[PDB]
């Protein structure tokens, strides 16, 4: 009658092997942990990582307070809806509108299409994480039952570039600069070789604007083989534009909902300048959950059940559970850089 | 014996599977709902969407007269035709000359007919409110008995361009001129990335006389595999040109007839800047009818009847009833072009 | 003894499915009526074509004296052989001598040479109505006993165009010219979109001899496959030189035998635009047969018959009856350009 | 004892599938006739087909006296080579003594060779009459007692043209002359279309020269299987490197005797533009042999015969008999300029 933790993993294997961009491009990693906490000494490698973790108070980023720790539990992801058969169902290929009509049948697809929304939700919180380690070295961690914290991953100050002073490329002519030399020196506080450069649709747009920059990038398909067919399937928010000499251009307008209000992910004139072999961690830390440990599932980035409420009325309720711990071994990979 | 409703939706798959091309490419969602009412709030992804519907007077859309709503009964279509069996029916290959005087052979492929004249009939009126919301995000809603009214899902004024006051593509120079500039300056307005242009007929002209597109456009077969997959059977009025970058070109002739006078779906000089990914949703209310009750057939988009009516008994008509709603979760998502 | 009608149509079948290139391509629906006169009314979707019939007298059409109609009696064509034994035997691969000097077998294969000669005269008749209903929206019907009338489907003057007053192609140069903005320009007359070019010899060696033509068709086989299948069995007159981008190129040289005298189905310097997707229907007006009558043979493409001469010294025949009368559902599917 | 007919076919099984390429490309119709003249109206498709025959004296054609006829009494060959002798063998690797011993085996391996030889000598006579018959449309053909004639089927002048003043290849700038535009021009004197042009080491040499001709060549297998199957049954050879667009380049090496001289099939390579679906006719006049009246054998293209004479041992001999008359349809299929 009840899906157990085992079937649901199972069926949300293609869901939850679709990653967002930054996710799916520079997190190739992932490490569940049977501990509550997340201990970065058993990673291999890793061996002087800490996280310079920050309590925020008044929405302010609180760092006196804040200590390094190698051990950290992450805040915990529930996203969870109630199983009504009543409610409208996706049509899906080749149904039966008689199946279609039987409450038993419905509440089969209803189960599976809250498993859906409820994967996508927490692949927004990891991919919020994985946006932010990239853009800043650092970002905002929430959960349920948890006072919201700032995990830094320590990134050096000339990672964090933006232009003032006169190297705003938007007052740069565009018929006679090169934007070359400016990404050169930015891609020097890089820790390893540039490759990949990710826009946003403002940024992208002033930097093609330069005529040198027309006349060098190639936008020819079939550019880039081994990054085209990764970011195929997420066309909806991500476009290849091409090859920029050795490095690929990426756009990223990908959105995420927080508080009932679309936000974007990459800010407006955001250059991130990084390498498509970076070393992200996609850590979990390890949710106790009775059905869970019962089918001797103890260390999984998902924890799916599908059950019913104790108390009077007894409701039917679907909840996928994670921990996720987004982090860049070395955040010095990337430079970001804000256009102006 | 009279044909039932699950036995002409078992048959009706063929004829309904094939979407026009806006309905195919951006409205690849469709949610039938169980009540006559379409609630925006129990799809999956929507947060707090809300529409406007303005009553129309005497062809006019009265705003102050209009309120916002979740919640919304659509018109219902319902094409009907009497089986005449002096219908001449279309020669089969390898058709056996025995059946052809059989009148249950006979009645059986004329309520066929019957039952592709009124799919395309209602497939006519889901493309006009699918390719009406991509160009305005709003639409004139009709149906049976059903007082029209101005269903608007709110697009901003920035994603409705007009060429004007030395814009226009007409008036530029065929010859040096690079509306590579200009696609990229409209895609700005895009909720997500750009990766395809539908164009009508003369847009297409305009836009592929400049020299600069005839060099840039890869015209070649299986540039765009995925693409030219799902528009080949649409090869009457459908024709896919090729990447001009990583932006697809598509060609719309698409025209439906209103006495006598052929009208296209897309105006002259039209240029939509889309996504192939792009959340468009085909919601559908329940339309209670006795016989689909009876047969389980609650919730559908399509609602076919073979019955006897009331006025003379020796006459015989088909229906299919259908109540749609087609929307776009982000009418930003594209970018409708006025060329000039 | 006699062979029947049924007997005759199953032994045809192979020779009667073969189609001339325009009734292959553009004609892909047939409707037999079982009522000697056709009834346009009766067909699905012909809300919107109208025929237009002119008598002419002394080969000259007078529309003066013509009016519109929906109902329609074809003429009919009856090519007839008298059956002698005398005919030479085309040597069949793996044939039995022994065969040969059997009476009955000889008198069955010229009765099926006849039948194979008769086919094509009809076919001739239908493909002779195809090419003019797609030249010009308008074609002379013929038959025994029947006065010549002209049948109008009301193509709209846009759709001939005649290149003249410096469009002409052979007065353009050759070297820089790019023909394919006239093409666009044409195409724009069309009801949906152009997806095949058929031109005639002359006509094509015009368009061939353009630079930028040579550069841009790509006449690899296996371009389009779906196309070059169905023109794979008419290699002695029908070309397909390759794809002009997402627009196939056919080459029809193929000739009528009239009185006689062989002519060419196209006139020199032809250039018509289409669509493998046209509606094209082929109706056939019933043919009271006696030997199709004892068969239960109402309504029928053809009538085939062999028979003697009752009241003349013993003469045995073969006869193919037909009543055809090929039409467009939408003659602007098509632009057909007389080059110059 | 004396060989069966039935055991020579089967010897002949293989041996007479295999036929010269002009007749294997252009004459697929055999007609054997039962009268010893030939009667073109007894053949179906032929629109009243004459031939202008004209008396040949002193190596001159004299068409003041011809006229044109229907019927025709083809001359007859019959090749001859005497059986069972001690004549020294023929080499044949992989031979063994056993078949040293048996006089029964050289003597079937002799009728085997001179079945062979007798059915190439006959096939020579078939292909001096094709192959001059696509060349010039007129063809003198031999006879065992007949007198010689001229056998004109109506070849059009203008698919007869010559080079002069500057269309010479040699002449024409090589790498900025392209031949597409010579031989589209040379293919509208051809009925049809033109699918295939044949070569051999001479002339092939000069298209290949041409540096436009590399690329547009399909050398890769598999282009044309009925074509490669031909280049595959010649021991010694005759091939065609691959498709040229619609076009098939094919290279002939087989070659001929005439009389004492050893003339060539046709000099150079000039044009053989022709369709390999053009209707050619394999038109035999009966020879009246006793035995083959005996066994049946009225009408037949080949008459093999083994028999015995007179003597102590008798004289044995065998003996292959036709009537050939080769003739095309319509001449005006093939297109035939004299190169340089």
């Amino acid at each position: 009658s009840m899906y157990t933790t085992a079937q649901l993993l199972a069926a949300n294997e293609q869901k939850f092997k679709f990653d967002p961009l930054f996710l799916r491009l520079f997190f190739r990693e992932s490490y569940p942990f049977t501990t509550e906490k997340v201990y970065l000494s058993q990673i291999p490698g890793l061996v002087n990582m800490a996280l310079y973790v920050s309590p925020i108070v008044s929405g302010e980023v609180i760092r006196s307070r804040g200590g390094s720790t190698s051990e950290f539990t992450p805040g915990y992801v529930k996203p969870k809806h109630e199983v009504n058969p009543q409610m409208t169902l996706r049509r899906l290929p080749d149904e039966d509108p008689q199946n279609l009509a039987d409450p038993a049948y419905r509440r089969r697809r209803i189960i599976m299409q809250n498993m859906r929304d409820e994967e996508l939700a927490i692949a927004q919180v990891e991919e919020m994480q994985a946006v932010s380690a990239v853009l800043k070295g650092k970002y905002t961690m929430t959960g349920e039952a948890f006072d919201p914290v700032e995990v830094d991953m320590g990134r050096s100050e000339e990672n964090n570039i933006t232009q003032s002073g006169g190297t705003e490329w938007s007052k740069r002519d565009k018929s006679t600069y090169d934007p070359t030399d400016d990404i050169e020196a930015y891609a020097l506080n890089a820790s390893g070789v540039v490759n990949i450069i990710v826009f946003d649709p403002k940024g992208w747009a002033l930097f093609r604007s330069f005529k040198a920059v027309k006349e060098k990038l190639d936008t020819r398909r079939g550019s880039n083989s081994e990054l085209e067919t990764a970011v195929k399937d997420l066309g909806k928010a991500v476009s290849y534009k091409g090859m920029y000499g050795d490095v690929a251009i990426v756009v990223y307008s990908g959105q995420y909902v927080e508080n009932g209000v679309k936000k974007n992910f990459l800010p407006d004139n955001t250059m991130v300048l990084g390498n498509t072999q970076a070393r992200g961690l996609r850590t979990y830390g390890c949710i106790q959950d009775a059905d869970a440990q019962r089918e001797g599932i103890n260390a999984s980035a998902r924890y799916p059940k599908n059950a019913v409420t104790t108390g009077d009325p007894a409701r039917e309720f679907t909840m996928i559970q994670s921990a996720p711990l987004m982090l860049l071994a070395d955040p010095d990979e990337f430079v970001s850089v804000q256009l102006a």
